């Protein structure tokens, strides 16, 4: 792929479900200005998965203390990904979300960010922290059967917005 | 760039490594068959966060070990350097006693192999890689240079892996 630490995040602009269950296309150069954690799963109605869904998009108060948007990703359609939403929490759904699901039916995203899982078609667990010029500070990517920590996602983006500003405070 | 591809057997390496009892020894990753493998990277020696991150992972040996897992430390310095930074007190700045390898990458073609070259500066970015006892790599784990890793979740990360390595097993 073309992610490389200190260089810009590959861009792109794919259709996501929003948080108000529309449909809109959104580019990562959207969100320029704010930090950003991009994430990858594998597929909607999986059983790992919806454990991270739910809780990044549970906890986005958290990232937005931070000025950090979450954005969600995987290769299933974006019907797929309402359908998921609309599911009854109860019965197994995701249920309403904080966050936006980007679909990347072409693939072509997951591979620019290098999990293409190539054997089968689906993204690894990756996950991604850009920084508000848009450049690439840390590369996480999981085999498929084990998921993503929010309390550890924080305390990187906490901590690289820490080392960031470090040389601008006042002298005093 | 690198050859580290998650479900892929990991990139074998055979380097210099500085030993808990403060000896040199050739080691190679493959030496580890049967074990969990946390291999993690650092950029130099003699640096402000990195002794912190070292320490930490050797200070809680014992809870990998409890895991089946062995842990092994690398950079780009030299096996000397390593070996003047573990004879360094930490009460005054260096390692001191380690319970962890620290492998030496002079040639930096580990480095490259787990594609964590830091391209024009020679040293290594942050990278922590969590192999399985078939050699398998699992988990890739890469931080810019400002921001250290977390003991906390590489043992999550192991036990979880272990966790799933329970169900499913086709052999
Ligand atoms: C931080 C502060 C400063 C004052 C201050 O009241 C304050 O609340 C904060 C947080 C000082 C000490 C004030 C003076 C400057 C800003 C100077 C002066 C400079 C001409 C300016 O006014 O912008 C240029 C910047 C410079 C040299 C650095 C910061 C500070 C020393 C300063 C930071
Ligand atoms: C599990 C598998 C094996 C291959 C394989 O492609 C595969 O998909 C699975 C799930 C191997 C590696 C194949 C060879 C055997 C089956 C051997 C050979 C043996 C003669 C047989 O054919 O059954 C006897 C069993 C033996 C020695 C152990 C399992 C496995 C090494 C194997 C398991």
């Amino acid at each position: 792929g073309n992610a490389k630490i200190g260089h810009p995040a590959p861009n792109f602009k794919a259709t996501a479900v929003m948080p108000d269950g529309q449909f809109k296309d959104i580019s990562l150069s959207d969100y320029k200005g704010k930090y950003v954690v991009f994430f990858f799963y594998p597929l909607d109605f999986t059983f790992v998965s919806p454990t991270e869904i739910i809780a990044f998009s549970d906890r986005a108060e958290e990232f937005k203390k931070l000025n950090c948007q979450v954005i969600g990703a995987s290769v299933d359609s974006h019907f797929s990904h309402l359908a998921w939403v609309n599911t009854p929490k109860k019965q197994g759904g995701l249920g309403p979300m904080n966050i936006p699901l980007v679909s990347d039916p072409k693939r072509t995203i997951a591979q620019d960010y290098g999990v293409l899982k190539a054997d089968e078609g689906i993204s690894f667990r990756g996950l991604f922290i850009i920084d508000d010029k848009g450049i690439l500070r840390q590369i996480t990517v999981n085999d498929l059967p084990v998921g993503r920590s929010v309390d550890e996602t924080l305390r990187l983006v906490q901590a690289f917005q820490f080392t960031d500003k470090h040389g601008e405070v006042c002298p005093a």
